[PDB]
Order: structure tokens, then C-alpha cells, then sequence
């Protein structure tokens, strides 16, 4: 049977597992490359720390955990994510 390319829903573009991350949320695979700039785009704004699905349909609307990014980012730039982490913390709880 045919396998190994697992195709791409932001570039659409056709990429191997090698160069690919499976989300352990929502079952969303997306090359490196996307994932990397759609994490980092988000991140360099600096107004949302939780890294959403960056699928627009999906069911799940899962989100990206932090080992996830820390890899996908460099860091210099994870830096940017972890501090952005605190801002939103314990929004009730003092
Ligand atoms: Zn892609
Ligand atoms: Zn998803």
C-alpha cells in the first residue's frame, strides 16, 4: 500500500515523516518548517503564550505543549514564549 508522505494542510506541500511533527493533541501532522514559523509568528507578537492548533478546522482545536515549541524554536526565541507563560498565570488565584 502507499504511506510515508502525510501531505501538509498550511503550505500544501508534500513532505516525508522525517521532516514532519505529529501532534500528540489532535492527531495534526504539519512539516517543521510550518510549525515553526506559525509558533514563532505567534510568539514574537507577544500576546498569547498558548500555542493553539494551527489548523482552522480543526475538531479538536488541540494545542502545542511546551516541549513541542522548546525543540521547534531556538532558544532564543523559546525565551520570548517562557516569559509570556508567566504573564498569564493564576489569572484568579494570587
Ligand atoms: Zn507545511
Ligand atoms: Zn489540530
Amino acid at each position: 500500500g502507499s504511506s510515508g508522505s502525510s501531505g501538509c494542510k498550511l503550505c500544501l506541500g508534500e513532505y516525508p515523516v522525517e521532516q514532519m511533527t505529529t501532534i500528540a493533541q489532535c492527531q495534526c501532522i504539519f512539516c517543521t518548517l510550518c510549525l515553526k514559523q506559525y509558533v514563532e509568528l505567534l510568539i514574537k507578537e507577544g500576546l498569547e503564550t498558548a500555542i493553539s492548533c494551527p489548523d482552522a478546522a480543526c475538531p479538536k482545536q488541540g494545542h502545542l505543549q511546551e516541549n513541542e515549541i522548546e525543540c521547534m524554536v531556538a532558544a532564543e526565541i523559546m525565551q520570548r514564549y517562557k516569559k509570556l507563560q508567566f504573564e498569564r498565570s493564576g489569572p484568579s488565584s494570587g
